[PDB]
């Protein structure tokens, strides 16, 4: 179509499960464009579907553009056109850099405000349904230029009927990151005819990446080496049995060091890990509350 006819591809940044990530050029501007193959057609007009609902666009949320086909002269390429972040994802920022209280607070805050913003249904002729990410993790969050975060990958997400308290695909298996994956899902306990039990699982998954970022928050020079949530207990690429046995049989979380309690920023931080981590999703802090939490920290640090 016409946007794909005027974008040049310039480099792949990056290869999923679910189509391959390029830099591109359109009208003089930078854009990331995700391509999928011709057999990948349910999983590109899924993602087109999410990210063209209603009052989805946020600060917070990852810009969308179009949804276009490209035909070569030999096959046809589907393509998702997005606004371009050069940071790229959490996962990479924070194993690159380490961050101060105050990049700490930005990142969390961010993260925090995209998932509220996913979360809440807002009722109206412009309405928007309530949605859950179901595959939060640092390597699906980027950061923008200012330090802050907006939540990408969006392709697994489930979107909320209100009226009738149904979700729009009536998800009947496990997907997403096993490692991230909450404990009532590992151990397939969770109700998934319920919408409020796949918010509270996203909640759990933010929680180990704000241990994430808190591990790379550098006070007088103090800092921990990057690590993926369970480092210290699974292996690279766990399996559901792995994590299950860790997380919901010995009831482990990732450790959270005594010294985060000498600083207030992540004695806050701390206090909300513990709170995203209950075995019972229904105990869990909300995506609202937490940034109301870190909205009030920020204020109180001059960011
Ligand atoms: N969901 C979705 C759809 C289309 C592109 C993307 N990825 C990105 N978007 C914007 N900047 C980026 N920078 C670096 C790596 C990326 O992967 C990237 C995600």
């Amino acid at each position: 179509g016409t946007i794909a006819r005027t974008i040049v591809l310039q480099e792949s940044i990056g290869k999923g499960r679910f189509g391959e990530v390029w830099r591109g050029k359109w009208r003089g501007e930078e854009v990331a464009v995700k391509i999928f193959s011709s057999r990948e057609e349910r999983s590109w007009f899924r993602e087109a579907e999410i990210y063209q609902t209603v009052m989805l666009r946020h600060e917070n949320i990852l810009g969308f553009i179009a949804a276009d086909n490209k035909d070569n002269g030999t096959w046809t390429q589907l393509w998702l056109v997005s606004d371009y972040h050069e940071h790229g994802s959490l996962f990479d920022y924070l194993n690159r850099y380490t961050v101060t209280v105050e990049g700490m607070i930005k990142l969390a805050l961010s993260t925090a405000s995209g998932l509220a913003h996913l979360h809440m249904e807002i009722v109206g002729t412009q309405g928007k349904p309530a949605i859950a990410h179901r595959d939060l993790k640092s390597k699906n969050i980027l950061v923008k230029k200012n330090g802050t975060c907006c939540i990408a990958d969006l392709g697994l997400a489930v979107r909320h009927d209100s009226a009738t308290d149904t979700i729009d695909i009536a998800p009947n298996h496990r997907v997403g990151t096993k490692r991230y994956m909450a404990p009532e899902v590992l151990d397939d306990s969770i109700n998934m005819k319920h919408f409020e039990s796949f918010k509270r699982a996203d909640i759990y998954a933010m929680g180990l990446v704000f241990w994430e970022i808190a591990r790379r928050c550098s006070i007088g020079g103090i800092h921990e080496d990057y690590q993926l949530p369970y480092y210290d207990l699974v292996p690279s690429d766990p399996s559901v049995e792995e994590m299950r046995k860790v997380v919901c049989e010995q009831k482990l979380r990732p450790n959270i060091p005594n010294r985060w309690q000498s600083c207030e920023a992540l004695r806050v931080m701390a206090k909300i890990m513990r709170e995203c981590w209950y075995a019972n999703g229904a105990a869990r802090l909300t995506a609202l509350r937490i940034k109301k939490t870190l909205s009030q920290l920020s204020q109180q640090e001059g960011i």
